[PDB]
């Protein structure tokens, strides 16, 4: 059926990128299909099922996207205002300048990629950024970042009075039938835990890190992941306040070049050439400032369009296609680092495969 575009696709790719397991999600109105393939740790030779649980690095910057957007529908956050509003630490800060906007869409002044080593705690690195000096016209330049979005999450937490992690879980992961969905797995499920291969070949598991709940801490399934595609494609019953959240997600914020930059989701319209989003997913744009026009209206949920989001660590590499107008998507997580140019191709393989594009 299905699986018959599919399984020749991921046998080629784990063949070519030495992937040693993979959990695969398609999303479509007459069903999610759910594929497992190879082992979920090389050493041990355990194969991947239902149960399997695989880093999603940037994924997780979806799901805080998710949760800002919902306390911004319960009226407990203003996108438009300073972060210094919600964090009065940050008072006097460039952060009286920077909008939570700004930080779901990367736009806020040039905010680095990485934590810095100076920063260990909430203490340091609160301190940090009060010094911190711009580099970058705010709202007006895209600098890829975890300080940004891991900032939202910190400023979103705040503005609904709760603690991160459990105000996840219980707004955002549990109402969207999320039950495999971990940020820190516990000492029971270890055993479902995927080993993760890093681009050497050698094992590897995430670390702790400051703002890693925030910005890329989540293990989950293909499954779960499933569930948040499914209701920003309309595909599952939910509470009318979390389907206003997640469809504002999708709101086209910057444009970027050939990419417009969503709340989190980037997105391309359609129809679409594998190297615009080799291109948008490569270095040029996730490692170089680009300039990026504010859409002052802001821009609805497109029915013609390319929505994704690659995903991270030394040891695992995911990604999320949708396509909202056709009502399906594409889940791929996989324990191993994989370049983001085999994930488009791939992707794009599987999804014309199926007539979607």
């Amino acid at each position: 059926q299905t699986r018959e575009v599919l399984d020749p696709i991921v046998a080629s790719l784990m063949e070519a990128q030495q992937i040693p397991g993979m959990a695969i999600a398609l999303v479509r109105p007459e069903g999610t299909t759910i594929s497992h393939y190879g082992a979920a740790d090389r050493e041990t030779g355990t194969p991947v099922d239902d149960d399997t649980l695989f880093e999603i690095g940037s994924l997780s910057k979806t799901l805080t996207a998710t949760l800002a957007s919902l306390a911004e529908v319960e009226g407990k956050l203003d996108f438009d205002a300073p972060v210094s509003r919600y964090l009065p630490e940050l008072e006097g800060s460039a952060f009286d300048d920077i909008s939570g906007l700004n930080l779901g869409t990367h736009t806020g002044g040039g905010l680095p990629l990485f934590v810095p080593d100076e920063v260990t705690d909430r203490a340091s690195l609160m301190a940090w950024y009060r010094e911190w000096q711009p580099t970058e016209p705010i709202g007006e330049s895209r600098t890829y970042s975890n300080l940004g979005i891991g900032l939202l999450g910190l400023e979103t937490a705040a503005s609904l009075d709760g603690e991160f992690v459990p105000t996840m879980r219980a707004k955002v992961l549990a109402p969207l039938g999320m039950q495999d969905t971990w940020y820190d797995v516990p000492e029971a499920r270890m055993a479902d835990y995927a080993m993760g291969e890093d681009k050497d070949g050698q094992p590897t598991r995430v670390s702790p890190g400051v703002l890693d709940d925030e910005a890329y801490g989540i293990k989950t399934t293909a499954a779960d992941l499933a569930k948040l595609v499914r209701a920003n494609l309309h595909l599952a019953d939910v509470d009318a306040e979390l389907q206003q959240a997640i469809d504002a997600t999708r709101q086209g914020h910057y444009r970027v070049g050939d990419m417009t930059q969503a709340l989190i989701w980037e997105q391309y319209s359609l129809p679409v050439a594998p190297e615009t989003l080799r291109a948008g997913n490569g270095y040029d744009m996730i490692l170089e400032p680009n300039a990026a026009e504010a859409l002052e209206p802001p821009q609805s949920p497109r029915d013609d369009v390319w929505v994704n989001k690659t995903g991270s660590t030394n040891g695992f590499g995911g990604y999320i296609v949708m396509l909202p107008g056709k009502h399906t998507g594409l889940v791929m997580l996989a324990n191993k680092n994989y370049p983001n140019d085999a994930r488009v191709e791939a992707a794009y393989r599987i999804l014309s495969g199926l007539g979607a594009i």
